[PDB]
């Protein structure tokens, strides 16, 4: 529900080796609130994970390095993303947004000019790089999505 998220990986090696897509190490476990000016801060320590630290880090330096999940307002993003990223030969997983809504995970949507007709909604996880392991409601492998729409061309 909400939105259909799609993400694919060619590093099935790292995924299967870690047995969780990617190495993780969550902590903090603080209040956190998406206020108009969300100075929710955290514990007290000065480091990574959450806070203006992670927010500014991803905004300034690691611009969508994989910490947060960037997705478009179009469900057909799946096909476009899989093709343009050359995932046609690799691994792909699907995630539902309503799960994040239940999780109370944050989202920051950037807007291009009005008529491009699209907004980029980046899903701000409470930690960098897929903090929820069960967010992947579907996992499939892909070897060329041939046929189906091949009516003639």
């Amino acid at each position: 529900m909400g939105n259909f998220l799609y993400r694919g990986i060619s590093c099935q090696q790292d995924e299967q080796n870690n047995g969780q897509l990617k190495p993780k190490g969550n902590k903090a476990e603080v209040a956190i609130r998406y206020d108009g000016k969300f100075k929710y801060d955290g514990k007290a320590t000065h480091g990574p994970s959450v806070k203006n630290a992670v927010y500014a880090h991803q905004i300034e330096t690691g611009l969508y390095d994989g910490c947060y999940i960037s997705t478009t307002t179009d469900k057909e993003i799946a096909k476009k993303f899989a093709t343009s990223s050359g995932i046609e030969n690799g691994y792909i997983y699907v995630l539902n947004r309503d799960l994040f809504g239940q999780y109370s995970i944050f989202e920051y949507e950037v807007e291009h000019p009005e008529n491009p007709n699209e907004k980029e909604v980046t899903i701000r996880a409470e930690d960098c790089g897929c903090i929820p392991e069960e967010v992947i409601i579907a996992k499939e492998l892909i070897e060329i999505n041939l046929e189906h729409h091949h009516h003639h061309h």
